[PDB]
């Protein structure tokens, strides 16, 4: 005998395990709100100062064109939206079934929604270590601090410099270091979860 | 017998398919949630580094004018609102009437919103395909890296340089591959939703 | 026999007309949305290229004062902020004498709030118009491409060119049909309003 | 007989006058929302275009250090928060001693909480007078067109000139006025609250 | 016998003092505010004007390298987000623990979290004194004024121009200020509570 | 019980609201005493000093003639007058019907007077809008300087000079913003007083 | 049982017809208002330019002597005054036959004054269409431009010129149509006053 | 048994025949009227055109001296005063002695004051003829048409205009006759007093 | 037992003697109305006939100038209004504390103001030979004729001669005698009222 | 037990101080009685004699244009019926709250108007200084006696003369005296009220 605005968080509460909130605490405190706020304004003067030896128009934008194809930044936001949408497109559908069975209508009743959480968290690990594959393999561990170029619409070799690297390799650093930790806690949910339910068996 | 925060969210999804959510969260978090955060960015120097070999003042100027007379970001904004708008304009309908119902007052009673949905879709369905003809026959599908200007307020034919296009055409091809899978989506709905309303009868 | 959070909203929504509503939601969507997000960054380098032919330092800037007096940005934000305080002057008064009567007590006993709301609808029409009015009389409909100059702290007229025209002029005739689309559909509110209530006598 | 949703905000309401809640709105839509909306893009370019005739590295920015010791937005932000603190300070104690009294339990047994809203507004209209002092003794009224400057990294005496300064001194004056009349409304709050009280006696 | 979004709240407010909320008000509105508000705009041109007497390429932005290794206001968000984490694991954590007994059910049954909230008092001791201690040995108390630049992609050494030091020293100080006040106020709400829990044996 | 000096007035005030009575107020008081005190003696020199280069006598009367049809003076006591009129009448008549109906005598038996003022606001809002438009278009907005005159009783076009130019725009300034003000606040009785009247209803 | 402030004002409200009021009104709003307020200042400088060719002192003064031997502001005024005074002698007779018979003494008591105001009417039909005759037979309808004068103090007829004819004809035309509606007004009161007695008959 | 607002008025009218009211009324309405309200603007213009053939300045002030020691126009105002001064001071007395013998108190106690209108009225009597007879040898009946003037601070004998002759004979005739009327009506008033006085003997 | 418009004019006849409602009337009749209304049309021409032997522009406003300090009109209404504001002041004093105790309320209960009106007689009194002692050392007796002047904007000494004197001579001791008249009666009044309260000991 | 126009004027009374009373008498008779009597007539000639030495027509009119913009007779008025507003705007506010509650009916029972008086009071405040300010910035203290004129329908600088500047002087001298003493005595009024309100507390 309770009000839908009742037996609808419930619902939602039991069937996630109190390491999936602090999963989803630490990957908003410090994963999607860090990159927003200090790393937006870090990589706005990555354009402004790279700065090198030429003096014909031109050299310098095709120097950069092939010095950084794609900027970290924003696979960094990518990253984190996909790894963000499971859990709203989850949320979404828990409540959807949550709010429906209420209509029709019959100590308490709730459902057992344990089927989706663990497909969701094998998505999760599945969905972590491909992209953190490809960054090692795309961006490596350490920002170079200059760089050779060479394709010409301008005369030689052009050594050209980059603009405040050791703020973006701690940084990056810090981003390494909490996804690492992000992963391995999200392999402990899965693993714990699936023995929680076979032990009822 | 449940309070009026009660029966006035069931009166809400009980009207839209599952299907439609996942639309709207697809929609707001890889689309709403992309082009502020990583497309306001990008496309700040897009003035900066128009850089090309002209020498008296005013000629790269009106070159950028006759280069891009509308940039395809306000673009991208002025169509993701004109697809949200009606998401909107159909919720305040719904709520307007399921809250006014309820004060007259008389196992649920919930209305059958199924009229508003159908063409809600087709006004969905028909303001998708012209705005990306309109994108097809304006901005192309890949961005050109350099151009030549002859307006003249400025001596002889000026070769000009874009900056940083690679991120661009592979940015804006991330926006064609996601509103292509929103519009066949949302061209699902309508279809399913038409059939699973004349079962009944 | 409702919660007060109940017969809180009902004497909030009873006494406003769908019209009003898809006003908010028009005007909050497409007026309040666009300016904020796309005519922040267009209007940032209005300052940097404001470029023509001088050589003694100071030129320039007066050049642009005695060019631009006010930006018509910060005219659209007070217009907006103006357009948009008597809703919320209004929901305070509304919120305010219903969550005080329920407080002393006695199939509804909704009240009515209709002599407050053509009132609103007067101050509505009647401070849109002269905000109109000072639009047209100082910022007329097209913006120029280029500008003489002759205060002189600097030698001899200076022929002054602006930046990126053709963008500021669609964005604001976007700006003036919505307005205009706005203001012909708050004038149906009041006369649609006034008529619905005499027609009960 | 009522939800502790319910006797949870009538005793918020009933013991703040309309007034007090106008003035919420007042300084919460035409005082926090213009400053950070409009006043954060006009003074970026402060930086940029304090232009001036001389040659060696280095003069320019001690003469505007020299110039400007202290931003007044920052002066604004501030006042702004200092201004807003109290009334946080107050709503987060009525919250805390109305939600804990409804825990024990026992037409309604609605609290009285008028010592500390009188002392509330001592609080607001000492802690406006004297920022207000502040400004004028700072900031002044107007803002110059040019200045002399003469601490030496650099040879001689050099006149330099601000940039865009009527659109500075126009909306200062705007804040100047607006803040005035939140005074003498923040002084009819208490003048007339006190005077509630005690004719009940 | 009240609803669940009823006995959900109390359950938090009783188990965190008047004290705790004041803090919360104080490093929410003062702290997380100024920084983001003010602090963004203030440090973008920390980069622009780092003017000094040099002409070969390069110079400077090794100079500045070998100046400024990580901006403190990257630090401040930093010690900002690690001093509100565990504010919100542990609401996290009194919300789970609150809403899953009362699915199960049996003048109020208010359980007592007093135990985590001292560790939760000890453990915000600790980590301010520490990141203080690194602000004290890293930062110091006032800026400097210019740099001598000795490690030579460039000729000689180069006496090097901060931008706008009074401004950083004066913000920092304030920074420096309130966090003392909240260290104090922190260590307050810990003695205090330890105290009103020992007083009831 | 009452004397009929006692239910004389009652009779009077309770059929007239308090925004009425200030409406009397202002009109008397700013509008009917500054025209006769302050615009009769500015307005005796309008024909002494319409001195102009002729010297045949006869040709300045003339000028003037052709100059001046109607005096704005008149204008504005005509106005006055007739907005004062019915004001008058509906005085009377409420007294005329007030003191006929205690002769014959019978916690008072105050009659309605509702009709009568409903059609009296009508007739005044009716009478404001067509004066206001013969001034627009007789007198319009400010005074000339200097007048062509060229009916010949004299030789030639004569350049004729007005006398007090500024004080006149001003003066009539003040006059159309208290004539403004005025029109506003009785639209607004009406529209108030029908409300309050069906509310009973 | 009435005071004696009290049955003496019935006995002068009863003995009058509500047209009679009206008509006191309209002749002393419109008709005693309008000649004392606008007609004293446009008749001042009927004298300082009655300006025409001659030389001699002397001649101008006789030429406006026989232009104007009565000016018809004063036959304006002693008609109003003539007009005015027997409603007053009237009211002196109303007023002391009915506060003399109170004092001695005896569902009121009020006595019949008709005999005295169909005579009063009467009166004020007869002193009124004489006045109009010597008005028409006097003064005409507009006011002559040019008057050529010949007695001779002066040698030859010259050729002299009023000052602002137009206003002078526009204001008396108006006193003419007032006047008419006051004739046909107080023929009507005194034809509806007889038969309304004899009805009783 | 009445108010004193009641027995204060009788003791007023009681004491006064109708034949004085009569005269108040003429007196104040043809007498003190038309002095003030027509007579006024002719006489301000006796001064202007005294116009007559003399060059030496000097003569036409010394001639108009010589020609007007007094101007009746003050002459008929300070009779008017002192014909209505006595009127002023018996009814202070009356009012004195009414409204002292009220507070001690005791079909009415009407007083008998007799006594002092019969001296009122001889003082009447007296301080008319006496003023006429000043008048009659003062300033005759019809007023001169030219002057000549003798007395020299300037050349000769000077033959010298006055201005609006016929205006002032005509106004100073209805005057004559106006107080002539008078006269013989307050010789009725006593004549007819001191009769019906007596007769009660 | 009588209303409190009925003891609330003994209280303010019985403590004023009728030799002071003498003085007030003659006071207001032959003081307050000779002046306003034959003063003012007589000095108004004080200006314009000073005339006088000089051509050069200039001479005659300084003549004047040095001339009348200070016109003696404007010297009476000062003198006038001072020595009738004691008499209102008193007024409102005594109504003040007439009307405020009948509030509380308990063959009449006058009270004595005797007091107050000794001490406004002396004012009275002082108020009046000091100001007569002023006319009697600026105005003197009878106005100059003639009058020489020597400062120069003008060469030489410049004859001047005043405009009408007589009449300003005859009126100014009219002023004179009406004055010394109440100044005795003035003093009459307290010397006796004095005596009429001893006499009760 | 009494009559309503018994209990309508000391629930005037009561709720204002024989000082308020004491103000207004000030403010009519020494305040608002001298300016329109002795200020009407001294400045009608500020016209007539701005003479000065120039010879082609429209020299003059346009010297004074520039000389006098607002005459300060029209400020004193606008001042004055500015300052005597808020007190008609009160009397109308407590007659119309007074003779409403008696109508319905229940040693007296007065209401209690302390509100209202104590903001009428401030806001007499702020409406005098400010004007005073205004009239400080521009009037001066002093009236000049010359002023030179350039502006050119007229050849060269033109030497100007005021008329009779002393007689001005003292007067708004006298008028700046009056002002001040009214100030003081207004500041008097409501700190002396706000104290006799709290002292029954």
């Amino acid at each position: 005998g309770v009000d839908l605005l009742g037996f609808l968080i419930i619902t939602l509460n039991c069937n996630v395990t109190m390491v999936g909130k602090l999963w989803f605490v630490l990957t908003m405190l410090l994963r999607m709100l860090v990159i927003v706020l200090a790393g937006r304004p870090v990589y706005q003067d990555e354009q402004e100062r790279f700065v090198c030896n030429t003096l014909q128009p031109g050299c310098a934008n095709v120097c950069y064109d092939v010095f950084s194809p794609v900027s970290h930044l924003r696979f960094w936001l990518i990253q984190g939206v996909c790894v963000l949408l499971p859990s709203a497109v989850f949320s979404v559908y828990v409540l959807h079934r949550g709010a429906t069975l209420a209509a029709l209508g019959p100590g308490l009743q709730v459902p057992d929604f344990s089927a989706g959480y663990i497909i969701h968290l094998l998505l999760r690990t599945l969905l972590e270590a491909a992209f953190g594959a490809l960054h090692y393999f795309l961006f490596g561990f350490l920002a170079p601090k200059k760089f050779p170029c060479t394709r010409p619409p301008c005369t030689g070799v052009v050594d050209c410099y980059v603009s405040r690297p050791t703020e973006k390799s701690l940084l990056m650093l810090f981003l390494w270091a909490v996804s690492a930790l992000s992963f391995l806690l999200g392999l402990a949910d899965l693993v714990c979860s699936l023995r929680r339910r076979m032990r009822r068996r």
